[PDB]
């Protein structure tokens, strides 16, 4: 509908016009009242827009021997802090100012939950499908070469993921490419890129995490009867039904990770037709038939539904598709209570308008799709440690601890002894599997878990400290705003 | 009116409707006919879009303390080439689009006068007026920067020059900078940059040439009845009045140029109002109020003319204030006999049809403002042999040319001797100015008006063997592309 | 390092002006970097002056490198600081006192009694 | 005998022959079935040749003014994981099939260990017996800059070791010639060496870890009669017998670090004979004629054996002073049980044929000779960290612990208190030792031993899953070609 960048921009002034009075305060200086909001205010005129925007254009052969051209773009917000990361999104519907939009908020959520990054996001007039994989490469490669050629492109510059209609293949030939062009010499190299297979230096979980993001932000506010009481909710997944627009990897990953916990799925819409099955939905059987069709429309076990998922009766709508997915023009009719951006701004400002009227929870795109970037901060670690996470000390820290419980034992005997015997002082079953220490598939699983709860906490307290109510959205950027600002103030807002 | 960039690329059309036919014949292979034109088709469409666009913004703080934005551009068209090259244009009409145009031309341009560079243009929107000289400088220097920063300034790669309301300072100001960051460990470092001043690596006639190679232009046309004899006017400069839109130092040198071969100026226009005086004008005159007002009106040995330079009655008309200065809406009224583009494109697609309609020699921007290039290509050899022109044989080519005559009067005295005596053998007077050899001075005004004329015999060459009469504006194009496609196709389109 | 320098006669303008020529000046001819040369503060100097020279390795040399943050020590919290980062010394100082006051071995030389309850000090600045 | 780069790919394919059946099903595709066949042959045809290899001379003065020239080589198998490690080998008995051969173990070998290098090895056709210190020296420091003068030395490229005829010394001179012509920049100029001493970045352990490796090695099936059984013999090295092929690290450290369970050394042998003593040999003693004599003959408490070691009735015989040292013309004659190859393929393919029907446990380089390797590992990350291990949590961990245990003691006094009146919860021996955290002396013998552990239960179980019963030197390289296939297949063989 509008300009989806003037969107996102629209939303950043909320969050800004709130947090000056007291950012001023915060600012110690001798300036003069107003001159102090003029510091603030034109700093907030520079972290605003984008700093590097590159557009460029490539010839390719294909395979029938004719040549065609592609547009590509790679666009760069904030040098707060680096590298710069995003992903790369194959797409017909690909333009400079939706880029220029992702690469703000990629900035904004990476500081919500605190990870050293800043803002990118890239994109590729393309449509996949009509292409073959010897084409696929043909451009990866070489759009690969074109940007590393430019300086957007390195482990400690700027470090591309996967997104829209991409995977680990696309990651694996931009790895292959920057390593055998200019990685060669830097020990850093597989660093590049996130996202990758396993085999070349990925993490478990890379993809289904996302998935749990989502899951641990809505456990983290269930939990809480301070904003269900509101919603006429009750606590539980066990008593929850909900819907998903779309199977991506945040449609499929989120849905399953939710089946395991008695959340009931009753319909999902792909962009060729939804399907609604009241008694619920079995995930690893929709595995089954995209395996075997392609779609989901000819299922057995549910009914095509006619009608946008957006129309059906639930308790969760999980936006999942594509952004703009939810508008004014349909929001009237949200028949769900709680909403949860997994789709990178679904909604609209007119659209929380109507959904603080209606008293409709909407969980932020921030806070939320903030999963798959901490694993990512984590594949960007492993790669620069050269080493599996524990490997060092699982021996070690194993009987350590084995020395630990004989301390307990043995001194224990040693008061009472025969009063008892000997007493036995040994794991319990899960320490059993915990007592090596901790392994990559652990350190994932948690820290994922540690930060989203964390920040959330973080979220709900200045929510409360403005009483925002149920506006989280701007609950977030003013953290972020206020995170952002101290670094270009303390930071003498330029080196000229 | 329309989209500058489409203009443009609706010409490059025009040019390439025909050339296909030949062009096919010269491509050699056992291709089917139609696959052929499949190749060539295919190629025109890579050559026709830009490769790189670069768009950033720039913090900056001001003298009273306050900090505001700047928004700057910068194209790539080609690589079939390098270095790349283009100016830099301060000013408020700044856009991707515009940019993204002239970068193409320079590319063509370029390929008429056989210089080996590509193109590139540069931007910023900002008005010089309002800023002092502790701030133009404050942005020129982070302008470089960033760049640089990004793989867009160096003597290789890409090279800036001067433009619309810049000069020889802002020069000063981008070699410093990058010879001072990045520059250091380059033996190359001041070939970064063309436009500059003497004492930092210029040349002499740097901007003068421009104006120059307009002259050596249109003296290149008038010495040839076979097209003056259609326009029904006779050869000689003593005779022809003209008229000028803008000063520039196109405007300006062009004008003064002029005036020494008996060119009679009647009127000139800026952006603030024309003068006319039907008995002359005098450059000499004119650099003095600009030197003591600043404007021209007020000038005393001529009248505030009333109305467009554009409607004035003349024999040729030099637009050299900015593009789209003539359009549909005007050309009607031309009122003048030749038109000569000193200024990037002032006419339009439609304006050409009025002008062949009307038999109006329009003397494109191509192979008429090729004169800042060559000498631009002069400075940045200059500055790559590290060495004056011809420094290491004033003394050994003087004394050798003296040797030589003295060889000629001894022998012919062994013969004749007596019979006259001695016969002295001595130079002429000009020939004693240039029997020392060659002095940049000299290299530079010879060069110049050789390329031109080679060129333009280029181009009526092929104006004839297409019989395209007066439309000497794709007799240019036809001729560029058939360079540049050489280019891509023996190259083996692409390194993929 | 050093600087022949009174910096209450200059103003902020003036030492930041100093700071990243002088940064420049070195890095030019290879005594600043995470790997070959890391400055630090002392007299008369602070975080400000961390921070000017960080933002100008950065962004002219370092740009490439991703260690470029590391050129430098002292540097605010929210460029890569530490708690403690100037508080330290001062317990660097205590914690040297109070392990040789915490045995007599020496101190009953000096006729002292260990104890910081029972000492007075003064301060040179 | 044969082509030494020969037989070790004649093994290759006995590994190979039998792993493609199961490697086409694991591969999942849509390809027919003879196409993935075609597609996993085809990748194993690239594995296994070496990529790179590099054949220099030298110029050197000698210290009586005279030159000589100096042939020196240096290979890389695989890239497929970086770095690329390998040792330098000063013999006269130097080829490039020798190199090239080395090198694929090299590759092998780490990734039957999981440690994620590549295989390197070089040479150097000189005996160092006949140079001087300042000739050695002069020579080390010129082969190390044309290596690194062409990409083949480098913390992220390639890494060498120490092997025959080195030692610490010749890598300290490595490593101050890197650092202090093209390592200044560097952050990690030290880690382009591992070897080195313990003042230069350095580990404990580095060379006596070779010959626990070897032990680690053994223990790890003399621990199990599940194939003891076969042999003939008792778990239980106190009952054992062991002779050693020549005293290099591997010899000496590995005689001496078995000595001190109850294995029992009865001769040894160096190149200029043998000497036996069935009582047993101290090889602290046996270090002290080595620095007062040099050579073992002389030694006085054990008889000049007559013979080769390889004719010496015992339990275990260790081959560790070079390849080819055994043969089809005396494996008939092993008079030995167990075979310990600490030599770099002392054996040959008919030995193992010879070994099999004779039912002779031979236990191959891979898997035994990865102890010097492991701690390589230890030593480029040391140097990569840029701190001892541990460092920072001495103290933390140390208190932490005893946090720990006064919350168990306060507790249970909380509860029982009077009932038996204090309980001092106070450590063992042993863990007052490891209550402070790990020390870099305690982190290599671990995860050394693990490690070991670890891969000889992955051997084992797929000698199990293809019942190849004593021959275990294939139930290696299975594993090996397994996991380095996985990584070209994963990875798109080429980015061309
Ligand atoms: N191409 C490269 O340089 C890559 C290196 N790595 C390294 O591996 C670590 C993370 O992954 P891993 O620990 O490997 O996964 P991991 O922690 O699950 O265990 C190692 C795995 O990598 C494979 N592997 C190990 N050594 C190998 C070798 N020499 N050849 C072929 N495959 C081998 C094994 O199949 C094993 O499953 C990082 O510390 C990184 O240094 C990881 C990915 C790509
Ligand atoms: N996949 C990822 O790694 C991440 C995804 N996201 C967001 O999650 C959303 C979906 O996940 P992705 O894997 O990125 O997408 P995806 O690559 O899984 O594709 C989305 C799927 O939804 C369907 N779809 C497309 N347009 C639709 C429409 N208008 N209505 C209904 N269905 C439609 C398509 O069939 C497609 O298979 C995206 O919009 C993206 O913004 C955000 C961060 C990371
Ligand atoms: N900063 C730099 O490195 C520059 C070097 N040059 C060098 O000069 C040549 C072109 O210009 P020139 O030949 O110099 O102009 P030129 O050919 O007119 O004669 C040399 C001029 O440069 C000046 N000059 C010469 N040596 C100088 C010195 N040691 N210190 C200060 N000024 C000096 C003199 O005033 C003289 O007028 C090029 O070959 C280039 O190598 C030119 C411009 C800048
Ligand atoms: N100056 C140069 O080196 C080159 C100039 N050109 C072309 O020549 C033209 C003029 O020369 P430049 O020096 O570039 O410009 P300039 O920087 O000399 O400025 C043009 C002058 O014309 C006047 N003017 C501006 N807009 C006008 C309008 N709409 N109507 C009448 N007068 C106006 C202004 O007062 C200004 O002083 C430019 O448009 C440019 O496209 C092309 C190549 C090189
Ligand atoms: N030349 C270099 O840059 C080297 C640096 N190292 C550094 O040391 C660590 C590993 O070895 P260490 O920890 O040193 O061994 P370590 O862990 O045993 O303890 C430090 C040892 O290094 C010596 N040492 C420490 N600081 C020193 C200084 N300023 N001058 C002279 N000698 C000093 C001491 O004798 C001490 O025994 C690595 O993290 C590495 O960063 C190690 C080897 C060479
Ligand atoms: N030393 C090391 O770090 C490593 C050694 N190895 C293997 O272990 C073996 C021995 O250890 P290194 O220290 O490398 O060798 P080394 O440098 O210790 O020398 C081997 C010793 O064995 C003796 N010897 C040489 N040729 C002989 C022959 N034909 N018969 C009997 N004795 C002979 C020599 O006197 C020499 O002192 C080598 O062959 C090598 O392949 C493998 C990996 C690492």
């Amino acid at each position: 509908d509008p300009n989806f960048f003037k969107m996102v921009e629209g939303f950043f002034d909320r969050g800004a016009s709130i947090v000056e009075d007291k950012l001023v305060e915060d600012l110690k200086t001798r300036e003069t009242e107003e001159q102090k909001r003029n510091r603030v205010r034109s700093i907030l005129r520079i972290i605003k827009p984008c700093n590097h925007v590159l557009s460029l254009s490539f010839p390719i052969r294909r395979d029938d021997g004719s040549w065609e051209v592609i547009e590509g773009y790679r666009a760069q917000h904030s040098q707060h802090r680096t590298p710069c990361k995003g992903g790369i999104r194959y797409s017909t519907d690909v333009s400079v100012d939706e880029v220029k939009a992702l690469a703000s908020l990629m900035t904004y959520k990476c500081a919500v939950v605190d990870v050293p990054f800043g803002g990118a996001k890239a994109g590729v007039k393309i449509n996949p499908k009509n292409y073959t994989d010897n084409e696929l490469e043909k451009i990866t490669r070489r759009f690969t070469m074109e940007l590393a050629k430019k300086g957007f492109i390195g482990p400690g510059v700027d470090v591309p993921a996967p997104d829209m209609s991409t995977g680990e293949r696309e990651m694996s030939w931009i790895a292959d490419t920057y390593a055998s062009t200019i990685g060669h010499y830097d020990i850093n190299a597989h660093a590049c890129v996130t996202g990758k297979p396993i085999s070349q230096g990925g993490i478990h979980g890379r993809i289904s995490a996302t998935g749990r993001g989502v899951f641990h932000g809505i456990e983290n506010f269930i939990n809480e009867a301070s904003y269900m009481s509101i919603l006429g909710m009750t606590p539980g997944f066990g008593d929850k039904t909900f819907v998903v627009q779309g199977f991506g990897n945040v449609g499929l990953h989120s849905m399953r990770y939710l089946h395991r916990f008695g959340a009931k799925c009753i319909t999902v819409g792909e962009s060729d037709g939804s399907i609604w099955n009241p008694d619920g939905i079995d995930p690893k059987e929709l595995e089954d038939f995209k395996l075997q069709h392609g779609t989901i429309l000819g299922f057995p076990k549910a009914k095509i539904y006619e009608g946008s998922i957006l129309e059906v009766d639930c308790d969760i709508l999980i936006p999942a598709a594509s952004e703009k997915q939810l508008t004014k023009s349909n929001a009237p009719r949200v028949k769900a209570k709680i909403i949860a951006e997994g789709a990178n701004g679904p909604t609209t400002p007119e659209a929380d308008k109507i959904f603080l009227e209606r008293n409709i929870m909407v969980i932020p795109d921030l806070y939320l799709n903030a999963g798959g970037v901490t694993v990512s901060y984590f594949e960007w670690l492993n790669n620069l440690n050269h080493v599996s996470y524990g490997r060092l000390t699982f021996k070690y820290e194993r009987d350590s601890n084995y020395h630990l419980l004989m301390s307990v034992q043995e001194s224990l005997e040693r008061k009472f002894g025969k009063h008892g015997g000997t007493i036995p002082i040994v794991p319990t079953a899960e320490f059993q599997d915990r007592i090596s220490g901790a392994s990559e598939k652990d350190i994932v699983h948690s820290g994922l878990a540690y930060t989203m709860e964390r920040s959330a906490r973080q979220i709900m307290r200045t929510a409360m400290k403005y009483n925002l109510g149920l506006d989280l959205r701007t609950a977030a950027y003013v953290n972020a705003i206020e995170k952002v600002f101290r670094v270009y103030n303390e930071a003498g807002v330029t080196f000229t």
